[PDB]
């Protein structure tokens, strides 16, 4: 008979006494140790005092599980623990003062998202996400990467899109303050104004240039081709996306960007960031140049309060 600690958040620890003849799953339900499914294993003696994650099976654990993760999905813990088993074996080197990921298990898109998050202002709503976000900025990003996979319903090895991953993550962040007022002008229908809030205020799909979005873009009207342009923008950042195309990035005009080379889904991501010069982060590899032209699909810009001067 050894004594262990059960938890769902690694904050509120619940003390439990176990028998070494019954498997952990027989006594606690699905039980994990550092991501490893210990349901069908029996209590060994090094397990004394260690803390185990358990699937919630009473109301106290169910409430604590939501407080930390903001989900009642019973599959979340297993998908989280399954991803953590891999991500804690990845390497997280510091590259140009940023935490990256050494290439493994098709994690190129995760590294790009991880690098981008360290350069934009964002507060996550689930304490689980915010706490691991902090530890990731400090170099320990294994837990943060596993959570990203779980929250995106993706598995280790699956092929991932950075824009899609950021969008999922943005929906779990406090972007209530973010506002985007747009104006569409049609030669016949007229002129109409719509205001966006939250995730749609900080993302646009169609062009990489924030300036071009300010000047206006050609979009079809409900009558059949108008023009939409940005009127007001109140967000700490914006994300501009377009299907991969050749694009020139100039030092000091953007924060960071996603480079995508190769076939749809089968390709590989690289990360470009603007510092004193242009830097390219490819997992553990770093290169720098003063100019850059290449296939870009996301560009991130800084923002605070913008109001247009078009009459
Ligand atoms: C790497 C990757 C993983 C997954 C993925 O999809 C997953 C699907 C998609 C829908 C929901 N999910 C389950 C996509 C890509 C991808 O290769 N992503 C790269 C940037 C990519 C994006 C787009 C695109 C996005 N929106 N639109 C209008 C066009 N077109 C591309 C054309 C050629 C080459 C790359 C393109
Ligand atoms: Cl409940
Ligand atoms: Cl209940
Ligand atoms: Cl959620
Ligand atoms: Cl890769
Ligand atoms: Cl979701
Ligand atoms: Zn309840
Ligand atoms: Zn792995
Ligand atoms: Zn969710
Ligand atoms: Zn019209
Ligand atoms: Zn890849």
């Amino acid at each position: 008979t050894i004594k262990v600690f059960t938890t769902v958040d690694n904050i509120n620890l619940h003390t439990q006494v176990v028998d070494m003849s019954m498997t952990y799953g027989q006594q606690f339900g699905p039980t994990y140790l550092d991501g490893a499914d210990v349901t069908k294993i029996k209590p060994h003696n090094s397990h004394e005092g260690k803390t185990f994650y358990v699937l919630p099976n009473d109301d106290t654990l169910r409430v604590e599980a939501f407080e930390y993760y903001h989900t009642t999905d019973p599959s979340f813990l297993g998908r989280y623990m399954s991803a953590l088993n891999h991500t804690k074996k990845w390497k997280y080197p510091q590259v140009n003062g940023l935490t990256s990921i050494k290439w493994a298990d098709n994690n190129c898109y995760l590294a790009t998202a991880l690098l981008t998050l360290q350069q934009i202002e964002l507060k996550f709503n689930p304490p689980a996400l915010q706490d691991a976000y902090y530890r990731a900025r400090a170099g320990e990003a294994a837990n943060f990467c596993a959570l990203i996979l779980a929250y995106c319903n993706k598995t280790v090895g699956e092929l991932g899109d950075v824009r899609e991953t950021m969008s999922y993550l943005f929906q779990h962040a406090n972007l209530d303050s973010c506002k985007r007022v747009l104006n569409v002008v049609c030669k016949t229908c007229g002129q109409q104004q719509t205001t966006l809030k939250g995730v749609e205020a900080v993302m646009y799909m169609g062009t990489l240039s924030y300036e071009q979005f300010k000047k206006g873009v050609q979009i079809p009207c409900t009558c059949g081709q108008a023009t939409k342009y940005l009127v007001q923008q109140e967000s700490p950042f914006v994300m501009m996306s377009a299907p991969p195309a050749q694009y020139e990035l100039k030092h000091g005009t953007f924060t960071c960007a996603s480079e995508y080379t190769g076939n749809y889904q089968c390709g590989h991501y690289k990360h470009i960031t603007s510092k004193e010069t242009l830097y390219c982060i490819d997992g553990a590899l770093l290169t720098k140049s003063s100019e850059y032209k290449g296939p870009i699909t996301d560009v991130f810009y800084k923002e605070n309060s913008y109001t247009t001067t078009i009459k």
